[PDB]
């Protein structure tokens, strides 16, 4: 079942990296992001897999993306769907601080948009895909670990908890729902300290998104494939 | 020995029971409301227990509201502090809708503005006091169980992710650090319409608080205190 994979925020960091290890795999890859003509990265795997890398312009906060992909797409089913883009928040993580405009960014970026999407082209996916949303290790409750990141932390909280609430409108859930844990990742974001390169952080993680094919479950899970507490 | 207990939002439902129940117990009762002179249920309680219920004007999402509690309280410290912000969200729990304006408004009063309060009032809280926070059943990722309004259970995800990023910020708390959920006073079921009574939620949630004062613990318990998973 692996044939037409969706990355949506594919121009740099862990997105450009999943493209990229999807095609080394022999995917076909649909690589969406804001300008992919201004990404040297896309712009290097196209130069490398040719028509297999599909570079494709949207935006995951307009609300016409999941039709200028559909209109992309034509008939051709999603067999994995990534959504990877995603914001920080205010870079001093003050719930003290935070206003009204920050606020709605942070929350329509990393949870609502991301279901917004995903359920608009959910009637592409292929029965027995995937549909996988970057989330945190920031994101879970038991690990505690939020306290590093909050605001980031609770907008991952939320995006957890809205997957988890679409799995239950579903009598039978008719592909699996990922929550991926990346690792801690040198990208713009997870800075020079990150311990793990994007190619590792993206190798991993394909084998996740590959281990729960045809699975039909709700997972969140890291890189590495092991479970996170909720 | 009579125990000084702030209400923050208090004029109706579980806030207004919640204010009957520590009058009941002989606490000193600040209920603070939008509107207090529009809620007959606080003037009817400000008329039975006289100075023990201050209704007190204040609005969480007004940048004032912590200072002016604490010009009200004077030297008072606070024993239990309640936080029953809650709105609904927007009442279809559409992702494919809700704009930017619903979506700060609903994070901010649900997750973000509670913590800033509490936390803008924690130096006045009694050690070895109880800081809880009106969340939900439908806040748990174990349980799954928001899909009917996932809005409003992703806002209460927010909440207690950033009361857990709260507590890591100490490295031994100074008081407990509660996440309630109140019942269902109201059920969708016709043969099971009313399982619970207000007064009974706001009694049992009352026990749930007091068991926590001296524990100086983060739980996340119902009105019976039973512990609900995160
Ligand atoms: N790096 C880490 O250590 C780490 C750790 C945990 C989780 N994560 C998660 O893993 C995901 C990727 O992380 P990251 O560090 O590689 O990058 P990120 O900073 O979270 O996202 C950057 C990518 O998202 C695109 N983007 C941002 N807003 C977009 C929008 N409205 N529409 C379309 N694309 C948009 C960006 O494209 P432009 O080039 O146009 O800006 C870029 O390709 C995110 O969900 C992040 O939260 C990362
Ligand atoms: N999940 C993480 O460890 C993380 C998230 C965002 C930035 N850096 C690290
Ligand atoms: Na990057």
């Amino acid at each position: 079942s692996m044939h037409n994979v969706l990355i949506v925020g594919a121009s740099r960091g862990i997105g450009l990296g999943l493209a990229d290890a999807f095609l080394q795999r022999g995917a076909q890859v649909f690589a969406v992001a804001r300008r992919p003509q201004g990404s040297p990265g896309l712009q290097a795997l196209a130069e490398r897999a040719g028509e297999r890398l599909q570079a494709v312009t949207g935006d995951l906060n307009q609300h016409d993306c999941a039709e200028r992909i559909g209109e992309m797409l034509g008939e051709r089913r999603i067999d994995r769907l990534i959504v990877n883009a995603g914001i920080y928040g205010p870079q001093q993580q003050d719930v003290a601080e935070i206003d009204a405009e920050q606020t709605a960014q942070l929350f329509l970026t990393n949870a609502i948009a991301p279901l917004r999407l995903a359920r608009a082209l959910s009637g592409r996916v292929s029965r027995g895909g995937v549909v996988a949303f970057m989330s945190s290790q920031m994101a879970s409750l038991a690990l505690g670990l939020s306290a590093t990141m909050p605001l980031y932390g609770a907008s991952k909280a939320a995006l957890n908890s809205l997957v988890r609430s679409w799995e239950g409108e579903f009598e039978e859930l008719p592909f699996s729902l990922l929550l991926l844990h990346p690792g801690w990742v040198r990208t713009e974001m997870g800075g020079d300290s990150a311990p793990l390169s994007v190619e590792e952080s993206a190798a991993g993680l394909v084998a996740a998104v590959e281990d729960a094919a045809g699975v039909n479950a709700c997972r969140f899970v890291d890189y590495r494939n092991q479970p996170l507490p909720w």
